């Protein structure tokens, strides 16, 4: 019932710039913080823009600060993002994602199905493999080493997404240890501190995917580089 839909994508000139829109519905946007996540070419998550659920406060990482501004609309609820000197390095899909309110840690639970972008003391996560073959029935581990602890007052500040092609990613653990609803048994998150897993197991056909590690402890969001998920 709750769809985010975004608009605006295209090809721009370096330089140029361009207005993403999101049309949010099936729920109050204005009880909500949204962000803005694109995925490069090389599949790396990046978190771009954050604004609270009021719009009072605006949150971005370095490389588009001062080019890109996020803004909500609470009367129409829509999001934006206006870009503006945009660079090669933008070449992104772009995702609006809503920030969950159900639990304590900071994810993102629902995302919008993206639009592409063409332009022609961080926490850093070591994610490990980068590349995973397994078979059916077997068991999958994927570890996340951050580099410094992501824990806020007792818990632990890890999400982990699945992402299909062409699809936007999918929360399935948050606060590192809690299957998120509707996600099956056979997923389950480990850990606290700087050392995490996501375990597998029994390993299915669907889960054929690429899965990220996410710290929502500190701007700026990051993400671990992807661990691609193969079957038999």
């Amino acid at each position: 019932e709750v769809k985010l839909v975004e608009s605006g994508g295209g090809l721009v000139k370096p330089g140029g710039s361009l207005k993403l829109s999101c049309a949010a519905s099936g729920f109050t946007f204005s009880s909500y913080a949204m962000s803005w996540v694109r995925q490069t070419p090389e599949k790396r998550l990046e978190w771009v823009a954050t604004i609270s659920s009021g719009g009072s406060y605006t949150y971005y990482p370095n490389t588009v600060k001062g080019r890109f501004t996020i803004s909500r609309d609470n009367a129409k609820n829509t999001l934006y993002l206006q870009m503006s000197s945009l660079r090669s390095e933008d070449t992104a899909i772009y995702y609006c994602a809503r920030h969950g309110v159900r639990h304590r840690v900071d994810y993102f639970d629902y995302w919008g199905q993206g639009t592409t972008l063409t332009v022609s003391s961080d926490i850093v996560l070591t994610q490990s493999p980068a590349s995973l073959t397994v078979s059916l029935g077997q068991r999958a581990t994927i570890s996340c080493k951050a580099s410094q602890s992501v824990d806020y007052d007792g818990d632990s500040y890890m999400n982990w997404y699945q992402q299909k092609p062409g699809q936007p990613p999918k929360l399935l653990i948050y606060a590192a240890s809690n299957l998120e609803s509707g996600i099956p048994a056979r997923f389950s998150g480990s850990g606290s501190g700087t050392d995490f897993t996501l375990n597998i197991h029994p390993v299915e056909e669907e889960d054929a995917a690429t899965y990220y590690c996410q710290q929502s402890n500190e701007d700026p969001l990051t993400f671990g580089a992807g661990t691609k998920l193969e079957i038999k």
